[PDB]
């Protein structure tokens, strides 16, 4: 019997995510200050995990008791003005011993292994960002979540809200796995990734500040463990009417035919596009899947036909981040495709979604298994598609990179097709994954990404989360190519005091307090140069690690010496780098070159305490602007 004490304050509800640990009755009870019973709840017999929501009295110290189960995640909720106050974490996990029952934000986040300025959950696992939108004056961030462990599991939707895209207020868990996933151990799945459309009370898409509800479109996943051919993915919709709670969910789009790949997920609904190829009275949805190559011309790998991207980054197929080339064989019959659907507005829950064909197929990377997390939007007069390539490493060794494709949406006999004029990677590092974008009330195109641990910098331990989001980036298309740069709010909120630059015999040195800093470096030429960004230790074998930006014979690349991805060529992909902008936040780096011509980022655990930035060039350094980086919790 595990027991904790909790002060409720202004909160009215106690949420506990419990796992059955014993054989018989699994019970949670609440008692008042004198031991008088307040509540008694029993986990349903058939369930091995259950989310409890227990009414608790305000302004009271209550005792929470568990028997036959173990809590992995908890919080107080249902206070006044939940959107502004948020939930307060409750620690009933016997493994999280470094935390009291109600740890402060300082106690939750100010720990070695955590970032200081990137979004992370209280603890447990998080991946893809979902449901990005501006709604009634606030930015809403949903995310794939597993509250029961450190790895991926049956998928929930976490939820956080913000007024500046920098500081986040935690909200209650939004969506949860299908109930049968906790009564049938043979299956796995849950509420997979999804997007958001702000609508009025009649489901007409409107600007977020004028909206009455958020409409979400997401993937439900059902899979029999050990049988790929059992994967059942479909698209559903639901409303958030008050900014916090979800309402009824119902399906909207199934695989159009048996030639769709079983992988068919991550719907992204875009309402603000135009041009001759689209119906202005219809909203458009891209989904990630694969299609038989027989649905395309025999010359698809080198053709001029619209809807096909042909650039081949010369990599190989492998289902593991470390897999070497030639071991396993790809699906030679399929090609990753973005299947397009449209529905007549208003987007009432019962309007049908018409299959429009594949708007994009990546024949240059046809050995990749399938797409993940697609997106289709228009910015600065150019249509852009963004998607991730499963089970593919590029020539440089980067696993499951996210690719952007820019061009003109053209009208064809077989539906809308993206005439690709250019393509490249969104991020020349590794682990920047699962991108989703949205348009705020002023038309800014803003993208979030999830940093997955391909560098193997995360180690399972208590009082820690596995997963963080990138800093929000603004997107533009300049000369037919995608640019990305942190939004103005990131600069406004996170850039702290200037840091002195002192000389060490040709080296420029900046001491970084708390190993969190920003640096803006201007180079005068294309000469060889080196920037030591951070040092640390390989968390698996204890080897010294070193993080560099280094230019050699015109090629600029990130270098992660001593890490598991030391053998990967993080080529920036551009020439004539003159501006280097660096955000290093304790255990993650994000680098922007030439004002966003290319961006590169990855996880890298720097040493605890103070850091150091070291700059040297065989040419001339024009200027160095280094500043301490603020935190978003304290």
């Amino acid at each position: 019997t595990y027991s904790i004490s909790v002060e409720t304050g202004g909160y009215r509800q106690l949420d506990l995510f419990a796992e059955r640990c014993g054989e018989g009755n699994a019970v949670v009870t609440v008692a008042d200050g004198n031991g008088v019973a307040i509540a008694a709840h029993t986990m349903p017999i058939a369930e091995r995990r259950h989310h409890f929501s227990i009414a608790v009295p305000q302004k009271s110290t209550v005792t929470v008791a568990a028997s036959g189960l173990v809590v992995r995640f908890g919080y107080l909720s249902e206070c006044d003005d939940l959107l502004d106050n948020g939930v307060r974490y409750v620690n009933m996990n016997p493994s999280d011993t470094d935390w009291p029952a109600q740890p402060t934000l300082e106690q939750i986040y100010n720990r070695f292994g955590r970032s200081g300025a990137h979004f992370e959950p209280f603890a447990r696992w998080m991946n893809d960002p979902n449901g990005l939108c501006q709604f009634q004056g606030r930015y809403h961030l949903f995310f794939q979540l597993n509250p029961y462990g450190f790895g991926w599991d049956n998928m929930h939707w976490g939820h956080a809200v913000s007024r500046d895209l920098v500081h986040w207020t935690h909200l209650p868990v939004f969506l949860e796995p299908q109930p049968e996933l906790h009564t049938d151990e043979r299956i796995v799945g849950g509420a997979f990734s999804g997007s958001a459309v702000t609508v009025d009370e009649h489901d007409n898409p409107v600007a977020g500040n004028e909206a009455n509800a958020i409409r979400l479109y997401l993937t439900r996943h059902l899979e029999t463990r050990g049988d790929e051919s059992s994967v059942t993915e479909y698209q559903t919709t639901c409303l958030c009417e008050d900014g916090v709670h979800v309402r009824v969910e119902s399906p909207v789009a199934l695989r159009a035919n048996d030639d769709f790949g079983y992988d068919f997920r991550d719907p992204k609904v875009e309402c603000g596009m135009g041009g001759e190829a689209l119906d202005p009275d219809r909203a458009y949805m891209v989904t990630a899947t694969n299609l038989p190559v027989s649905e395309f011309g025999a010359d698809a790998a080198d053709s001029a036909v619209p809807g096909i991207s042909t650039q081949n980054t010369g990599g190989w197929f492998t289902y593991s981040p470390q897999g070497k080339p030639g071991v396993d064989q790809p699906n030679n019959a399929t090609v990753p495709a973005m299947t397009l659907f449209s529905a007549k507005k208003p987007l009432k829950r019962n309007v049908t979604w018409r299959y429009e064909g594949p708007v994009l197929a990546d024949f240059g990377h046809q050995i990749a298994r399938t797409y993940e997390c697609p997106d289709l939007f228009q910015v600065d007069g150019v249509t852009v598609a963004v998607g991730a390539l499963m089970h593919y490493r590029d020539k440089q060794g980067r696993f499951q990179q996210v690719r952007w494709y820019a061009g003109d949406l053209v009208n064809t006999d077989n539906g809308p097709k993206l005439d690709v004029k250019a393509s490249d990677w969104c991020d020349f590092g590794t682990g920047y994954y699962a991108t989703q974008s949205f348009a705020d009330d002023n038309g800014r195109r803003i993208v979030f990404g999830w940093f997955t641990d391909f560098p193997e910098m995360r180690v399972e331990q208590p009082c820690l989360a596995n997963g963080m989001m990138s800093l929000p980036r603004e997107l533009h298309v300049r000369d037919g190519r995608l640019y990305s740069k942190p939004v103005s709010e990131v600069y406004r909120e996170l850039l702290g005091e200037r840091l002195a630059v002192h000389g060490d015999g040709g080296d420029m040195v900046v001491t970084a307090p708390g190993n969190a800093y920003y640096a803006n470096v201007h180079l005068a030429d294309d000469a060889d140069a080196i920037m030591v960004l951070a040092k640390g230790v390989n968390p698996q074998d204890g080897r010294p690690t070193e993080l560099l930006l280094q230019r050699t014979d015109g090629v600029t690349r990130l270098v992660a010496k001593g890490t598991a991805v030391e053998d990967v060529d993080f080529d920036s992909g551009i020439t004539d780098v003159r501006q280097v902008e660096v955000f290093f936040d304790r255990n993650v780096v994000e680098v922007f070159l030439n004002g966003g011509q290319t961006a590169g980022s990855m996880l890298f655990q720097g040493a605890d305490g103070d850091g150091e930035l070291r700059i040297a060039s065989s040419g001339k350094i024009d200027a160095v602007d280094a500043r301490a980086l603020n935190g978003i919790w304290r």
